[PDB]
C-alpha cells in the first residue's frame, strides 16, 4: 500500500519564540518568500502525499484553513483537525485517526524544511514499504535537542532516546516519519512520556524493538533545517534566499510542484498565476508555464 | 503643544510580499526576534507619544488588539480603529480625526523600522514644533519608489513627488511624520491621486507650499528600513540580528523603553517578562531590571 | 582511463569584486571558515583526481604555491603554472599542455563552489568516460552572464552561446568540466572570440558539433555559486555557513576529505590540525578522528 | 595640538581565522565589498586624519603597500613599518616612536569597524583634547574578551582589566584611541603582561590613575563591530551590505570621504573613477560627484 495519506503538525506553543509566536504561528511565520507551512506540505506533495490532515491549535487552525483551502487549487484534498492542547506529536494520530482510517500515513513537523537533490526519491522508498515504518537520521551539531538514535559498529540503528543528556551519537530523527496502519494502535496505548508529553520517539522504538524500524540515512548532501529559535529562523531564510537567487527557482512552490507532479495541468496554474502577476510570485508561476 | 498622540498605520494591502502576508498581516511579521509593529511603536514611544491609535484592515486591527491590547501593561494607552480598504495613507487621518480632535498628531508607517544615534533627539525637535509639519529626508538607493524631495541649489527642498518616474534626487519622505492639526481638514478635502489613492505626499506638499514643512534630513549614519520586499525583510533581520548579538541589547523592546522611560516600573516589567523567559527575550528584561 | 588529472583556473583580473580583489586574489578570498580554493580543489578531490595544476596571474601563482605547497599532506600532488594574461579560460589547456600530456584532463574554475547530495556520484560518471567530453548544466536566474545551452523539444542539448543577449534557457554551463586528450588539440588552434578572449564555450561546441559533448543536467536539488559580485560572495557564505552550523560538520574540508577518501592516515590529519585549534577548523579535524 | 596623526594596527597572527587568515591578512579580507582596512582608515579620516602609519608583519607589511600606496591619490601621507612579531598592540608607540615625534596620535586596530551617526563629532571632541588620552566604552555581550571598563555610582571610569574573568561590566574598551605625546615614553616602559604580551591596556591604566583618561561612552546607536571570528566576520560584512542596499550609500569608502572632506576634488575623484568605471566601485565614485 503506497503511503497516501499525511499528516503535518502544524500546531505546538513555540514558547521560545516569544514574543513572535504570540500573535502568529510558528507555522506562518515566512520562511524568506513563503509561509513556513509551505516547506513540510510541499515535502508530503513531493512523496506524491495528496489527501493531507493539517492539525493546529484551536485559534490556529482556521488560520490555515484560511491560507489553503481545501487544497483543491493545487490538485489536494486538505482536511483540518485541532489539537486542543499541545501534549505532544504522537497525539497527531489520536487526533487523526478517523483521517487515517486503515491506511498507512506519514506525518511531517510544521516547522519542518527539507531541502536536496533526490529527495523525493529517498521518501519514496519509505512511501512503497508494505509495512513498519521509516525515519530518518541526520547529523546536527546539537542531537540532545532531538531524538537521538544510536547505531553499532556495523552502523545499524539499537535505541532512541528523546532528548539524552548524554547522546550516543551525532544523528537525531528529523520531523519526517512514515508509518503503516499499526501506529494508531500505539499512539491510542501510549502513556505520557518523562515530559509529560505523548511523544512520537516511543512510537519509533515500538517500532524499533519489534524489528519493524528502517532507520534511512540523510546524508549531508540534504538540508534539514528547524525553525524553532530566532537564530535558526534567520538562518533557513537566509539559506533559501541565497538558493533562490542564485537558481531563479523557489523551493518548495506548490503551485509548481502540483504543475510539475500533475496534480494540476497549465491552465489552472495559468488561471492561478494571473491574480497574482502584479507581484513576482505570480511571475514566477507565468515563467513557469 | 508637545505631541502626545500618534497613529500607526499598519494595513494595506501588502501584495507586494504575496504570499507571506496571506495568512499574517505584514506588520505581524517578525524582525529576528519580535513583531515588526513593535519597531515603529518603540519609535513613538521614544518620542515621548503614548496614546496611539492602531489603524489596520479589518482582519487584521483585531489581531493587533489581541497582541498589545490597550498597552496600559507598558504604560501606553491604545486605541484600535479600522480601515475598510486601503484607499491610502492620508485616509488615517479621516479615520482617526475623532481620536485626533484638535491635538497635534504623529504618524508612522507600521511597516517603518528606524535605528541610530540620537534618533530620540531628532524625533524631539520635530515633536516640540508650535505648528507646521514634519518629516525626514533619507537617502536610498531606489528613489522611485517613494515621495521623493528635490532640493534647490541652496539644498532647501522644493517640491515633493509621489514615485517619479525620474526622481530629482536619492532623497526619500521616510514614513514617520509630526503634524499639527490642521492635518485634519488638509485629508479630509483630498481628492485621489492617478492611482485612485489619498496620498500622504499630498498633504506634505500642502504643507510646503504654505511654508509650514520642515524636511529634517535623516544622515547616512541612521538606519532606516522597511519590508517592500522579500530580501529587504531578511535584511532587516540580519541587520537586527548583528547588532542585539553584539550589543547584548536589543533594538526596540517596547518593555525595555517603556521601563527607560519610566512608563513603568520594574515590577511591572518582572510581570511582563515572566511568560517571555522561554528565550532571551524574558531573560533579558529581566537582567535589565 | 579513469580522469585522474585537473587543472584549477585561479587566476583572472576579477574586475568586478574591486576593490577587494586589489590586495588579495580572489580565489584566496573567504568563503566563511576557509579559503575560496578549497571549494573547488575538494570538488576535484571528490572525483577521484589527485594530481592538479594550479593555474593563477604570476603575482598570486606564488600565493596558492605558498599555501597549498606540493599539497603532499593531503596526499596530493600539485604543481603550479602562470597565466601571464587574463587571455581566457580555455587558454589553461595550452598552459597546461606538458602536465595534461596524453591524458584526459578535467578543469574547475577557481571561484566554483558546488554542493549536494550524490555530487561525487555525478562526477564519478563523467569521470569515467572512456572520450569525449563532459560539461554540466545548470538553472540561474541570469543566463546571460555565463555559457548558455540550448535544448531541443526532445530536451537535447543542440547549441551553445557565450553570454547570449538573448539566453535560449535559463541551463548555464558551469565551470567544471571533464575533457579527454583532444581538449589540448582544440585550445592551441582556438581563436580569440569578439571579445578577445579563448572561449572554453568555443572548446565545448566543439565537442558539441562532433558529437561528442555530454551535458549532464545538474538539478535544482544541487548547489552551484560562483562568487562574481560582493552580494554573491557573501550569500555563498551564509550558505555554508547555515549548513556548517546546522550539521556539526564542514563543507569542501580538504583534510576531512583526503582522510575519508584514504589519500591520508588519521597522523597525518592531526599534525595539520595542532595549528589550526584556535579555532573550530583544528577542532573539528580533531574530532574527525 | 588636534591629533593630526595616527596609526593602523594591522597585523597580528589571526589563528582564530586559519586557514583563511593563513595566506591573506585579517585586514585584508573582504567586509562586503571593500578590504578590512578600508573601515580603520576611513576612520581616521573622518578625525581629519591624514598622515597615518601603517603597521603590519614582515609579509604583510608590503601588501598594504601595494593596495594603498603612499595614498597621495587621497590626499593622504600614508607610511609603513613592519612589526617583526605580535608582541602587543601597545608596541605600535614603540614601532612608530619615530612616526609620532613630539606629536600626538590616535591608534585604531586594524580589525576594527565603526558605524553611527555623529561618530566624526565624538571623536573630533578626543582631536581636540590638549592632552590626556581618550578612549571609548562600548555595551558588548562577552565583554571578558576585551579591555572592560568597571564605573562606580556617579557612572565615572575607575578600573581597567584586560580579559577578566569575572568583567566588572559589560563594557569593553574599543579599538579607537587617541593619546597625546607621553604614550611614547608609557609604551617604552611597559613591562609584559600576564600574557606576555605589551597591552594598551595597561597605557591607558596609567592614564586612569593619572586622572587624565577620559571614558568616552559610545551608545548603543553605534554600531562597533570585530573581525576575528568567522561568525563575526560575516555578521559585520551582512550589516553593511543591508545599510549600503538600503541607502545606495557606501560605508567607510575612502575615496568618498577624501572628497567630502575636501582632502581630494572632484577632478580627482573623476581621473580615479574613469578607470573603474567599468566596475560598480567606478561607478558609485562617478554618481557622487
Ligand atoms: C508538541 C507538539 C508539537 N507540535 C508541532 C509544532 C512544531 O512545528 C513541531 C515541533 O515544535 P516544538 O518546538 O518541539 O514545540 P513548539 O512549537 O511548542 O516550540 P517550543 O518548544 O519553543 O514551545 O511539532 C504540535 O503541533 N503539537 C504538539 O503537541
Ligand atoms: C564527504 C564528504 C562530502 N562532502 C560534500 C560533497 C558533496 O557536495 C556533499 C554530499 O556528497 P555525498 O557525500 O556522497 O552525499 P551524502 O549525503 O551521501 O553524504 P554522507 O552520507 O557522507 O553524510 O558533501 C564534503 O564536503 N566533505 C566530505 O568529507
Ligand atoms: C495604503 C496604504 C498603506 N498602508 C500602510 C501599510 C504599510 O505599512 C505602509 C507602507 O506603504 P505601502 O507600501 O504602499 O503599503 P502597501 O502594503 O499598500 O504596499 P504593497 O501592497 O506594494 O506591499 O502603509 C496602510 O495601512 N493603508 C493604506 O491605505
Ligand atoms: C560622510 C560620510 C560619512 N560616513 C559614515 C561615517 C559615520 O559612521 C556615519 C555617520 O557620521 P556622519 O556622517 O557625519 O553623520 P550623518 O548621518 O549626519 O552624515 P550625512 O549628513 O552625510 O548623511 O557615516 C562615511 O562612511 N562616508 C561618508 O562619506
Ligand atoms: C578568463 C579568465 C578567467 N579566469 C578564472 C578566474 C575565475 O575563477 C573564473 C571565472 O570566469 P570569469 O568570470 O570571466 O573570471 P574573471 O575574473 O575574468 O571575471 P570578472 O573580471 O568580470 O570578475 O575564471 C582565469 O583564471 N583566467 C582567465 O584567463
Ligand atoms: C521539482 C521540484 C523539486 N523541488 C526541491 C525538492 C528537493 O529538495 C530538491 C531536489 O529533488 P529533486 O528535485 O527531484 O532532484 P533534482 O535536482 O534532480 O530536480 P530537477 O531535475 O527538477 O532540478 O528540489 C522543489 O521544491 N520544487 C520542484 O518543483
Ligand atoms: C597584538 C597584536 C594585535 N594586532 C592588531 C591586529 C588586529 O587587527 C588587532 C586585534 O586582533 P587580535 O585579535 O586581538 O590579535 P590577532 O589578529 O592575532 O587574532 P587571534 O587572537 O585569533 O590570533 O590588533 C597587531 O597588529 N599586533 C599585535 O602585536
Ligand atoms: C534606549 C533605548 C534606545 N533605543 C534605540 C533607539 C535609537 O535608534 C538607538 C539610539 O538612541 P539613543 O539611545 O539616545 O542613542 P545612544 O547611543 O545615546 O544609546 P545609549 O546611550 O542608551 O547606549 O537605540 C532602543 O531601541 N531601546 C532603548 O531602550
Amino acid at each position: 500500500m503506497k503511503t497516501r495519506k499525511g499528516i503535518i503538525l502544524a500546531g505546538g506553543s513555540g514558547t521560545r519564540l516569544y514574543p513572535v509566536t504570540m500573535a502568529v504561528s510558528q507555522q506562518l511565520l515566512p520562511i524568506y518568500d513563503k509561509p513556513m507551512i509551505y516547506y513540510p506540505l510541499s515535502t508530503l506533495m513531493l512523496a506524491g502525499i495528496r489527501d493531507i490532515l493539517i492539525i493546529s491549535t484551536p485559534q490556529d487552525t482556521p488560520r490555515f484553513q484560511q491560507l489553503l483551502g481545501d487544497g483543491s487549487q493545487w490538485g489536494l484534498n486538505l482536511q483540518y483537525k485541532v489539537q486542543p492542547s499541545p501534549d505532544g506529536t504522537a497525539q497527531a494520530f489520536i487526533i487523526g485517526e478517523e483521517f487515517i482510517g486503515h491506511d498507512d500515513c506519514a506525518l511531517v513537523l510544521g516547522d519542518n524544511i527539507f531541502y536536496g537533490h533526490d529527495l523525493p526519491k529517498l521518501m519514496e522508498a519509505a512511501v512503497n514499504k508494505e509495512s513498519g515504518a521509516t525515519v530518518f537520521a541526520y547529523h546536527v551539531n546539537d542531537p540532545e535537542r532531538y531524538g537521538v538514535v544510536e547505531f553499532d559498529q556495523a552502523g545499524t540503528a539499537v535505541s532512541l532516546e528523546e532528548k539524552p543528556l548524554q547522546p550516543k551519537s551525532n544523528y537525531a530523527v528529523t520531523g519526517l516519519y512514515f508509518y503503516d496502519n499499526s501506529v494508531v494502535e500505539m499512539a491510542k496505548n501510549l502513556k505520557p512520556s518523562a515530559r509529560g508529553e505523548l511523544e512520537i520517539t516511543d512510537i519509533n522504538r515500538i517500532y524499533m524493538e519489534q524489528g519493524r524500524l528502517s532507520v534511512a540515512m540523510m546524508g549531508r548532501g540534504y538540508a534539514w533545517l528547524d525553525t524553532g529559535t530566532h537564530q535558526s529562523l534567520i538562518e533557513a531564510s537566509n539559506f533559501i534566499a541565497t538558493i533562490e537567487e542564485r537558481q531563479g527557482l523557489k523551493v518548495s512552490c506548490p503551485e509548481e510542484i502540483a504543475f510539475r507532479k500533475n496534480f494540476i495541468n497549465a491552465q489552472q496554474v495559468i488561471e492561478l498565476a494571473g491574480p497574482l502577476s502584479k507581484n513576482d510570485y505570480g511571475k514566477y508561476l507565468l515563467k513557469m508555464v
